[PDB]
């Protein structure tokens, strides 16, 4: 139902269960130019991924060229620097939510453009420093489904 | 704040991931055996995952070992063949969350013998045969946790 962006992902494990997790939402990917990985990679392919499960992804050349094509109503960026909860913020058809590379986060120079409102957190306990980037998206895509009620789900 | 459980859990690395979301998130990791990996696997160690991170995990003989020790007051089963969704139920504590191995899920002889009320579903569209493993767990224990108001969490 919503948009989900990987920018400059790095690790192609993550990405695939990535890819999985939108196949199986209904949600639709976006992925920021450069990835860690080429895009006929086999750690996508090889990894059990059906081929339907991709070409609904949108690669990105830069973070600019995704701004102007996309022109997303509303862009959340998920960081541990983040001061609301993912659930506490209310998702609308139209969000695009997105998630930095494994080793860094989501640059500064981006963050520092956003509100405040829009740099969410995944809460976690003490001494933690961040959790698996597959994990991160999985956990903010099925809080937004489930605000929006899951749309599309269907009884197996 | 409640306590997951891995019937069988076969790969390593996905085990990996869970143990760092329950020490991200406070929640107790138990484990059935037969496992797919020696306790002492590399899969685990070699990973990233600090050894803090382990020691609070229990591991139990069998099914019956696990219920004769933790007399669960509640045991969810989480499977596609659940009815009411992850998010439908109301966790409380003291509540138990039970998880099927990566190739086979929980044996329908367990799920017989639950009440159907504690067999749940995390929603999927169409043609979705399931979720990878830890991004299942991490959707289930952060529904739990926002359910149960993220006690424990810090900012960072
Ligand atoms: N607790 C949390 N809250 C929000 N996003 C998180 C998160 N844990 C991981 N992520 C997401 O997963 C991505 C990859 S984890 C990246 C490592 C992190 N920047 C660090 O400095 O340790 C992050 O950029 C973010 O989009
Ligand atoms: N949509 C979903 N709802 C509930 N649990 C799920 C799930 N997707 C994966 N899981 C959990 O992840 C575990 C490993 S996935 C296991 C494969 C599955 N039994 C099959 O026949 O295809 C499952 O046993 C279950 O505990």
């Amino acid at each position: 139902m919503l948009d989900i962006v990987l920018y400059e992902p790095e690790i192609p494990q993550n990405t695939g269960n990535i890819i999985r997790l939108c196949a199986n939402t209904g949600f639709r990917l976006h992925l920021i130019e450069p990835l860690g990985f080429t895009w006929d990679d086999k750690r996508l392919r090889r990894s059990g991924l059906d081929y339907h499960e991709f070409a609904e992804i949108k690669r990105h050349k830069t973070f600019e060229a995704f701004l102007e094509s996309e022109k997303p109503k509303r862009l959340f960026a998920l960081t541990t620097k983040g001061c609301p909860a993912h659930s506490q913020v209310k998702f609308k058809l139209g969000d695009y939510l997105m998630f930095g590379p494994e080793t860094r986060g989501i640059p500064m120079s981006i963050l520092n453009e956003m509100p405040m409102e829009q740099k969410i957190r995944i809460p976690m306990t003490a001494n933690s420093r961040s959790m698996n980037l597959s994990n991160s998206v999985a956990v903010t895509v099925y809080e937004a489904w489930r605000q929006l009620g899951y749309k599309g789900a269907v009884n197996l």
